[PDB]
């Protein structure tokens, strides 16, 4: 029975992509080890319950995790040290087992893992989780052809759009952090001449030519995402579904705009009140999911003012919101795994991108793959409320509103087609998976 371990980032959007990736393995009769920290393996849904789950292996105690009086720098430091020796530690028994792992996919942010991998001679293989386009700026940024400040207010960099300034990764969002970040993400790919492929969370219709140029780099480059769920009784002492999916059952489909930034953007609340304005002076219907530290910066008075048109609540499932016929636009801050969702559910966008990839998933998502707009900001980085207003009505109602939706549903065909059977991604899945059997 071939066995190999995976290994992701225990962080926000790091984990499930590799889970995903895990279960089409499994799917092809490959045996998967999920290699993770106590706190993931406890504070999380990773139950692997079933005999045909990833197999969950803890390999840390809970003392490589975040102090409150750490920087980002400290923390990874002593996460590097800690974990280094935990999986040099956890693969001495496992490569001298009866059935040893014959690979390793890790996080393409612990590029540490590899020289532990070399050490033991187990074949690995990084695993980029951001948009292969992040990959190119993240290179050339480490050989010096970009600049954190970009000397030319145009960027040509190879097989990619021209991009300015303002469509570049924003890394000074959280100001304390800017340097650790970059060296983390320029980090990737100083080691990639000994691993035995690559893997990107994207298919080849979507970024394929950006994908070429990486594989110029040396090694073989696969495409195995997006990593979205395939699968997009009868209870008499329970509701049919959730709360959310009940309250856009009764909208007319198409209607109303999904509004999210995620979980882990904190908004101004002169930009929360702006933007709350902006969505409540459409008129339209929509379903705002947003945590409880944010909800108490939206204005006073809010929720009860949109008391028809407007369902604020503290959770949904992306998925099923995003799948619903009801839903017609989502307003999104742009993240790669919401990015991917929007793409794969055929649903427009309204770009509200606020930190990091997010401005660079933004520009692809207006201007190269045509499913939506970027609300426009000012100087000050604040978006108006006639803006937000305006940028919500141009891709539900205005000229290219029909263009949009054509152009969701037609991304939506070949993302279902690169992971369907004999697509990019299934075959790259299938042709990793045939190689492990030899």
């Amino acid at each position: 029975d071939t066995h190999i371990l995976v290994f992701p980032f225990p962080a926000q959007g790091h984990i499930n992509p590799l889970l995903q990736l895990s279960k089409h393995l499994i799917a092809k009769g490959i045996k998967v080890s999920l290699v993770t920290t106590l706190h993931v393996s406890n504070r999380m849904q990773l139950q692997g319950a079933y005999s045909n789950s990833v197999k969950i292996e803890v390999i840390s105690d809970g003392s490589e995790d975040r102090l409150e009086t750490d920087t980002l720098r400290q923390y990874l430091d002593r996460f590097r040290q800690k974990m280094t020796k935990n999986l040099e530690d956890f693969l001495q028994k496992a490569m001298v087992s009866s059935n040893p792992p014959k690979f390793i996919i890790y996080d393409s942010t612990m590029p540490w893992v590899l020289e532990v991998a070399k050490e033991f001679g187990l074949d690995r293989a990084p695993f980029y989780t951001q948009s292969c386009a992040l990959n190119s700026i993240n290179y050339h940024v480490l050989h010096g052809q970009l600049k954190l400040p970009p000397e030319t207010p145009t960027i040509s960099l190879p097989s990619m759009p021209l991009l300015r300034p303002s469509d570049l990764p924003a890394y000074d969002f959280d100001p304390a952090s800017t340097d650790t970040i970059i060296d983390l993400l320029t980090s990737q790919y100083s080691n990639i001449q000994d691993a035995n492929l690559l893997f990107c969370n994207t298919f080849d219709k979507l970024e394929g030519e950006i994908i070429q140029w990486m594989e110029t780099l040396g090694r073989p480059v696969k495409t195995v995402g997006p990593t979205v769920p395939s699968a997009y009784g009868l209870s008499l002492f329970k509701p049919n579904e959730d709360v959310c999916l009940k309250w856009l059952d009764s909208k007319p489909s198409g209607s109303v705009l999904y509004v999210s930034y995620g979980s882990l953007v904190e908004m101004g609340e002169e930009q929360l009140k702006e933007l709350a304005l902006g969505i409540k002076e459409t008129g339209k219907f929509f379903l705002w999911v947003v945590r409880d530290t944010e909800a108490e910066k939206l204005p006073p008075n809010f929720v009860e003012s949109v008391a028809e048109k407007g369902l604020v609540v503290s959770w949904c499932s992306q998925l099923e919101v995003l799948a619903h016929p009801s839903v017609g636009c989502f307003f999104t801050h742009c993240g790669w795994n919401s990015t991917l969702e929007a793409l794969c559910l055929g649903v427009p966008v309204v770009a509200f991108p606020q930190w990091a990839d997010q401005v660079t998933n933004a520009k692809f998502l207006e201007d190269v793959w045509k499913v939506g707009k970027r609300v426009k900001r000012n100087e000050q980085r604040l978006a108006s409320k006639e803006e937000v207003r305006s940028c919500i009505w141009e891709v539900m109602e205005g000229e290219r509103a029909s263009e949009f939706k054509s152009n969701s549903m037609e991304w939506k065909k070949w993302a279902k087609e690169a992971v369907d059977e004999g697509g990019s991604s299934d075959k790259n899945i299938e042709e990793f998976v045939a190689m492990l059997k030899q």
